[PDB]
């Protein structure tokens, strides 16, 4: 691999051969495939006397490989201290960064090297730097869930309140991985449960569409708004509804939630727990007060939406709790209609008792929100 014996001497960790090769004839910045110096080499075994006679010779710690990793990206990769050390003695930049935009505090906070990065942030490392990304290195200590990179960044200025590029702060990430410790860290050093991203989803939104309901209940804890709406309309319980957990949706109607609360084209939560299938909410929802002949915008009731999604056994607990057929919405379909347009042979027959003789879907509005900070 294009591999000097001065790089072999750096890979097994001679100080006397490869002392002696740069005595007589030897480049000590002479690069490899994948872009990789002796000093690379030696750092990242760690080797931590080989790696202060190269850097006393001519090593410049500044080179990087292709992937944008200089020696102090690798030794804080393998929590080298001592290595780290004789590198940023010998003048290694930490203001340097990889192509993802990640500084070796960012490779600690992502490895969890906790001594690593004490020693960076005691000699000049920037808590809050952040590539085009705009992941900070407190962002990837809770993506990797090292609570002690976190409780170590937080008080040398780990700004919770630090937004990536989809506007998620740290304390997103812990509510959407139910780190509830790192959460409690974070809220303690001010961070805000009403958070919002570029879509307005705020960390309670996450906590309630993963289901956590410890999580929850912390944020709510920390005047988190349960009734706030995302950009279109969607409520943490309109994310229970979507996804269906109970324990949330009780912690969440609790605290006082309003179980009706209406998106931008008038949907309920009972509406989007009626379109995907989640009976057991659909009870909840019903035992406390919900409209069960509530009309979105275009007039679709919640037995509209399991009508068209094909939930049989939804709609015969609506028809129990007073869903009333021959309702008819603005496009003109009624719930018969729509389960014989396509097809549902169950929800047509349950239908067809209960309805008098007589091409548009309604969809709720969704939350595509993600954020790619592994790898």
């Amino acid at each position: 691999k294009v591999e000097t014996p001065l790089h072999m001497a750096a890979r097994a960790g001679h100080t006397e051969v490869a002392k002696y090769l740069l005595q007589n004839k030897a480049k000590v910045n002479a690069k490899a495939k994948d872009d990789q110096t002796p000093l690379h080499c030696a750092a990242r075994i760690g080797h931590t006397n080989m790696v202060k006679l190269l850097l006393e010779n001519n090593a410049n710690p500044n080179l990087a490989t292709t992937a944008g990793h200089t020696p102090l990206h690798i030794a804080a990769r393998e929590g080298h201290v001592e290595t780290v050390l004789a590198l940023l003695e010998k003048e290694a930049s930490q203001a340097c960064m990889t192509k993802k935009g990640f500084t070796p505090l960012h490779v600690a906070a992502k490895y969890g090297k906790v001594r690593v990065a004490e020693l960076l942030l005691e000699r000049d490392a920037h808590p809050n730097a952040a590539g085009k990304n705009g992941l900070t290195p407190l962002h990837v200590a809770v993506h990797h869930n090292n609570l002690d990179i976190v409780k170590l960044l937080l008080p040398r200025g780990g700004s919770p309140h630090s937004p990536a590029w989809n506007g998620y702060t740290p304390l997103h990430i812990a509510a959407k991985q139910n780190q509830v410790e790192v959460a409690r860290s974070l809220l303690q050093y001010g961070g805000s449960a009403n958070a919002e991203s570029v879509q307005g989803v705020t960390p309670l939104h996450l906590a309630a569409q993963e289901g956590h309901a410890e999580m929850v209940a912390l944020l709510l804890s920390k005047q988190a708004n349960g009734n706030l709406g995302n950009k279109s309309g969607l409520t943490p319980l309109h994310l229970v509804a979507q996804e269906g957990h109970v324990p949330v949706a009780d912690v969440l109607i609790k605290h006082g939630v309003m179980v009706d609360a209406t998106t931008r084209m008038g949907y309920t939560p009972l509406h989007v727990a009626s379109h995907y299938g989640n009976i057991k909410l659909v009870k909840f929802l019903l035992q406390h007060q919900a409209d069960v002949n509530a009309k979105t915008k275009l007039g679709y009731s919640p037995l509209h939406q399991a009508a068209q999604q094909g939930h049989t056994d939804i709609v015969t607990l609506l028809l129990k709790n007073g869903a009333s057929p021959n309702e008819v919405s603005s496009d003109g379909t009624t719930p018969l209609a729509i389960a014989k347009r396509l097809g549902y042979i169950s929800v047509t027959d349950v239908l067809k008792v209960v309805t008098d003789e007589t091409h548009r879907m309604s969809f709720p509005e969704t939350v595509d929100e993600i954020l790619d900070v592994s790898e």
